[PDB]
DNA sequence: GACCGTGACCGAGACTAATGTCTCGGTCATTTTTTTGACCGAA
DNA sequence: TTCGGTCAAAAAAATGACCGAGACATTAGTCTCGGTCACGGTC
DNA sequence: GACCGTGACCGAGACTAATGTCTCGGTCATTTTTTTGACCGAA
DNA sequence: TTCGGTCAAAAAAATGACCGAGACATTAGTCTCGGTCACGGTC
């Protein structure tokens, strides 16, 4: 058979790049979803033939956020042994931070609104499921003892606070510019991931 | 007149203190705010002199209690507790910052009193330097990393700025807040400050 | 709480609380109006537009003392335990022996001389009410069987006698300094005044 | 001879006693004294010095009967009898109590005749001595709770002061003038101050 | 539509490349190529009907790669390394070159679409003239032998064709079908040509 | 010397040389044996003496090839100088392309049929011995240092490609019309052939 | 006691008349494959 | 005044398929191969 | 050799006529002390 | 929506201040204190 498997795959890859080049600061509350259709490599048209104003594999682009997560989970690296997972998770999370800003536009218009319920309620469902899957690793970590033997939502909520703090940090009017020209913050990210909710004799 | 006014002013202090810890919502002007202690319209003016300048004086008296809790008079054993008690102050009664978020996004008319706001910003930087100076003391301890410690400032600042949204914006803490083992873990962080490596 | 609540209540309350310890120093002809006003932190026009002359002040003070003794009488409920009630009575009456001896002096000074007939009559009638209240307490004491079974005015007079003699004990030149601040013998007197009338089978 | 002078002195003393009980102490100079006695003016001064000597000799004879009272003769000396007799002698005749209370600050503490004053203080101390001796005699077999003796002293002090001042009240003495059952009540509960379970 | 067109064209080219490399040219036709294509025989027909549309397309693309190879970007271009890349571009995948010569001597005789062949010889002359100017450039500095350029043109074509015949001779093909050492040996000999004997 | 021996020798020689030219003209398949006989013009009974048939053609042509290689092996000079023999061999291999073409035709119809591929194995053994002598005098000159330290078969295949390139170029219907009257092109080819594979100081 | 080189005759790989079968898909037709722009609602 | 999420479709995109030309491969009369008995010369 | 108890006389702490000086601020007046509700603009 | 930041003021709030009553404290004639020479009785 022909690379029609590969052709739909590379549609999703060109769209991994297309939605990206839009959404480096665009979202949906910042760009009209049908005009996001207009805004891309293919016309608005094939974004309603292949898609429905980004939809048919933008639901999947958000699931591909959730999959760069759910495939980190089953990390293709043979190790997938310990904290290297949640570390790379945080690293993934804290990039093109308009990241939580884009999901904040989604929070404005579609998420708890469920304007695409086909996107966001399924997202809520199975991101809670996959949340409990990373939390299942972190149950393997509570088995490791490297992390505390307290509930796992303890450690999760600490991580959510820490990550949202990273995001909102790079939004502070002038209490971020001291940092914004500093990438010793990235060794600090290494130290965050290695040694938060962690062990210390 | 002398201790008359002192009792008056500490009454003012504790009044706004409790009232901004827990008393405020979508609020008509200080005919609701300072009428929380049943006063009137110009009773606000014997008192506070503001139909709606308490829609910043909430923040200003808050910032004054801030100014006070920036005590550099800790006895011994430098804790970073300028930082940690500031974080405590903010997050303890997390509904304190819920009410800050609320009343702010109710009343916030972009840029209130420039004069007060910028003197605030001034001394905020100054007490940021006092905070950073307790960090300088633990740099005298060699206990915190010798960096430009606006690093440390910002890091724990955001550690709590996210505690606010994890407690406010419905996500997962509000699902498992019923069990305040998580606030007990905030407390554990409160007590497990900078433990040496055994 | 509002405006003139504040002005009225603050002025009069601290006026009273100044004149109290002023009299505990010296007395009531020794201490006088201008002393009291100047000792507050304010002046005598607060006074002279609240109370002009000393008799009004004394009557205010004494019916305030009587309202304090009323709150003392108000033993709420629960069988109205009278042991600790008599205890509090003797303490409230004996503490600051300068205070009770001052009111005894003021009886002969302003009351027996009867400066202000109106508030004097008010005190007479409410004293009838308070004598009735203490009589009621004594009646329920005798009903309980603690006290000796006799009329109640017996024990009314006996309690007044013990209180007066005990404040005199903290006013004599002989054993005042031995007992004016000895909490041990103060409580001893309170026990003797609370363990009175008891049955002896 | 000796008995004639003795009875003359006793007549002068009781005459002046009734006078000072009736009239007073300051305006009652020797005028009323020798007007009532009348045996002879110089013949009255054959026996006494003035009003002041008569005051202090009355107090002397009072304390003489008191010293006659204090005694510990019985083998089975159950001290309830001496205790009740002391309570009676203290509380009986409240007019005598008011009298000597006036005479004290009139002539004693002024001490126009100080030898009798120091003898009064002497016999005060001696009555105190026998009282404490009696208290420890009671405590000997365990017949009281363990408290100081001066506790009981000042307790009886307040008791008798209350009694005399109550029967000298402005109004309630009008009610108690005919109440000897109240006196029996006073005696019973004055015998029953501060006791422990057997 | 458009990018769909790119898809079909590129797939058809690579498919026919593989098939022809294995089986020569009379064997391979529209249908082996359509099957390996998978997206059709009309995919072949409606784009490429005959068998030599493919050959002309292929060899003109090959010579366009040869022209991009002969870069005029570097004015002081390393002509020796460019000649190395030329020899490698033409010699690599030798069975590709034997396929090229097979189709060459086929359609030089048949010439299904002669106008494409007129264009081909014209554009070949154009590339050869650029090559010729570059031979003049590398003769001027004194690396090649000072003779007419087309001498070196025919010499390079002969050397590549002979190396291909070597990479299909039944004796030394297996000795040198993948001798990268001998491949670079051939390249350096063809590139160090015309150098004056020191 | 041998009157009759030389007679028969030159008879075979001239007959099969006439044949060589006949098949440079027409070919070896269409032309049969007594065609060669009537071409030469001797008693064809004498023609059939030679070997048997077209086998005569193939056989003695490979024999002439063998005798050329026999002359090519070794010459006479002090140290048996290398450049002269090398250049002469380069020339002769790059000489007379149609001769080599018809020899390829003979090779093809020798191994296609099964008359005598033994002469083909003889060609390969004389090839091997000539290559061995090539390596031998190459190393004789490298005694003082002549060619770089690469294999000898490297230079073998280099000269192979060179000779085939020359022959195929002068066979190419496009450029042969230009270079057919260019012996300067042959001189250039020889300069290329002698200046390859040599070491550099 | 031996042998070179050509005048007298006739039968078969191929050539030249007479025949026969391929090459893949070309020109067709079929289903079909990413590929606009409107076409409606939320905040 | 900020955007939020939906259907029919070309031009040819993906499966075949009668009927196409001019060219190998034999095979009879011969081409032109493929042969000799018999007749001339020398130690 | 000694001494108890009362008829004959006259001079002074206080009482009773005659006078004289306090108590603090009371009823006044002064300045005065936290104490509404409108009265305007921002975003 | 959705709030943001300003002046005159009572009722008496804070300083005095003539003119207030009925009560200690002496002091002359005496109250009534304060005294005796001189005259009666016993070992």
């Amino acid at each position: 058979e022909p690379r029609k498997v590969r052709e739909f795959r590379r549609r999703e890859q060109e769209i991994l790049d297309t939605a990206l080049k839009l959404f480096l600061e665009q979202g949906e509350d910042s760009v009209t979803v049908e005009m996001i259709a207009d805004a891309v490599g293919i016309g608005k048209g094939t974004i309603y033939k292949h898609f429905k104003s980004k939809a048919e594999i933008y639901l999947r682009l958000m699931l591909d956020y959730e999959r760069d997560l759910a495939a980190l989970f089953h990390s293709e690296d043979v190790a997938r042994d310990k904290e290297a997972l949640s570390r790379a998770y945080f690293e993934f999370r804290m990039r093109d931070p308009q990241r939580y800003r884009l999901f904040d536009r989604l929070e404005e218009k579609v998420v708890k609104t469920s304007q695409v319920p086909e996107m966001v309620e399924e997202l809520h469902k199975i991101r809670a499921s996959n949340f409990e899957r990373l939390t299942q690793l972190i149950k393997e970590r509570i088995a490791d003892g490297k992390l505390e033997n307290v509930p796992p939502y303890f450690h999760y909520c600490a991580a959510w606070a820490l990550v949202h703090g990273a995001v909102a940090l790079y939004h502070s009017p002038f209490w971020r510019e001291v940092l914004e020209d500093q990438e010793g913050f990235f060794h600090f990210l290494m130290d965050i991931g290695v040694r938060m909710g962690n062990k210390r004799k």
